[PDB]
């Protein structure tokens, strides 16, 4: 049965229905160029639609099977049953709100999710958040907006939506995040990340991975503490055995992170059988090849074929 309260504002009133699904939306919320004729998916549908598409999908969901989303989903969903979400772990009892059912038609909660997720019903983070949400829309119908329980609801979606993102970084880094084990940040991934210094401004040069690329900017993940920014990609060079020397404070920090760094060079070598260091002050670019290059004067030979076209819980 289609829900009766927009799935953005969570109000009543004149509501688009999606085909797909029993979520509606009131037309105005969308920001549409034009109200749809006879075939609409809404946005929650059309998102999942070009997620769970064998080409377009994600690097991590290109890595992934569905069951090993769904052990990663596992994880995801142990950070959102934090202390204090206990109004949202099981299902809204009717013995307590007898009335619940006239308002909310899809009921949702974390005991649900997580048993959902066991079962592999979903097929990308996008559709695990995208039913995470119910919660927080529930929520607000019968609870409302301003209730303190919406609060909490809150932030168990944002709790999601981060716990998704990681996974959609990289779901190798994820696991191992996850499961901690010894020098878990040392592990090189499938497609390893490059090693590269990183400045932000007001902090010293630090080695770091460069997870990602966008709009200029690079997600760098550092050695050492295993903090996180996004760091200006003109800020980012290729590691090099000559350091780009900061003022710190921090001597014994800066030593355990370059100590860190090198088991990784190591972990690299090993699984890879290359690791190059750059020229001094060379330039970080999105997707940099540099490191894996066979042999680094020869960038046209590129990385070695040595991949036996092979495929930890
Ligand atoms: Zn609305
Ligand atoms: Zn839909
Ligand atoms: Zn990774």
């Amino acid at each position: 049965r289609n829900d009766f309260y927009c799935w953005v504002c969570h109000r009543e009133g004149q509501v688009l229905c999606c085909e797909l699904c029993p979520r509606v939306y009131h037309a105005k919320c969308l920001r549409l160029t034009s109200e749809p004729e006879g075939d609409w998916f809404c946005p929650e549908c059309e998102k999942i639609t070009v997620a769970e598409c064998i080409e377009t999908q994600s690097k991590a969901m290109t890595m992934l099977t569905i069951e090993q989303l769904s052990y990663l989903l596992k994880f995801a969903i142990q950070k959102m049953k934090q202390p204090g979400t206990d109004a949202f772990q099981k299902p809204v009892p009717l013995e307590q709100h007898p009335d619940y059912a006239e308002y909310i038609f899809h009921p949702m909660d974390l005991c649900t999710l997580e048993k959902n997720a066991k079962k592999k019903m979903y097929g990308c983070t996008e559709a695990f958040l995208a039913d995470a949400k119910w919660i927080l829309h529930n929520c607000i119908i019968y609870n409302g907006g301003n209730h303190k329980l919406t609060q909490i609801a809150k932030v168990v979606i944002k709790i999601c939506e981060h716990e998704m993102n990681e996974i959609e970084v990289c779901p190798e880094c994820y696991l191992a995040a996850c499961q901690k084990r010894d020098n878990w940040f040392c592990e090189p991934c499938s497609n390893p990340h490059p090693l590269v210094w990183a400045k932000l401004k007001g902090f010293p040069f630090w080695p770091a991975k460069a997870l990602r690329d966008k709009d200029g900017q690079v997600d760098a993940r550092f050695f050492g503490q295993h903090d996180r920014a996004w760091v200006p990609i003109n800020n980012c060079y290729l590691m090099s055995k000559e350091i780009p020397f900061s003022v710190k404070k921090t001597k014994s920090i800066f030593n355990s992170a370059m100590q860190e760094m090198e088991v990784y060079v190591e972990n690299i070598r090993r699984k890879f059988g290359v690791f190059n260091y750059s020229p001094f002050r060379t330039p970080y670019t999105p997707n940099s090849q540099y490191q894996m290059l066979l042999d680094p004067t020869n960038p046209s030979a590129g990385t070695a074929k040595i991949d036996k076209q092979e495929k930890d819980m």
